[PDB]
């Protein structure tokens, strides 16, 4: 019925949810993402 | 009837949930990710 | 009914919780992820 | 701040919620109140 | 800060909450009140 | 800082909560409230 498919291919940090398949309930999902710094390629 | 794919070919760090599938119920679900470095490629 | 597959090919560290599939529950879930330090390629 | 007073000086049944005072929640609440029947006075 | 005070005089039947006071939460609270009879003064 | 009085001088029945005070929770809380028969006064 539903499909969910997540790629990726860089160096960045993942902050976060992936693939988040909340239904039928009842919450403030709350998502906090901080990153204080350099990256390089 | 769901289906949930997930594929990183990254050097980034992940920070969080992956394939979260909260179904029918009750909760303030909070997801926090801090990070204070640096990466290099 | 439900699969859930989750591949990372990557050095950076995981953080969180994987292929959580919390169901007709109640509870407030918490994920905290902190990482102060830095990383190479 | 807030003040609820609530006075009833009747044979009838009460149904429901009295001072119900839900505050900075989340939250469907639902009420259902059935009767079926004969009352006289 | 808050008060409430319910007061009833009468011979009906009470069906649910008296004096909630549900605060700074998550939930789908729920009252369902039934009553198949008669009554008489 | 929260008062709460409940006061019923009623020959009916009672059914449910008094004076609930639910607070910094988390849950689905649910009353149900059946009655078959009959009053008199």
């Amino acid at each position: 019925a539903t499909k969910a498919v997540a790629v990726l291919k860089g160096d960045g940090p993942v902050q976060g949810i992936i693939n988040f398949e909340q239904k039928e309930s009842n919450g403030p999902v709350k998502v906090w993402g901080s990153i204080k710094g350099l990256t390089e390629g």
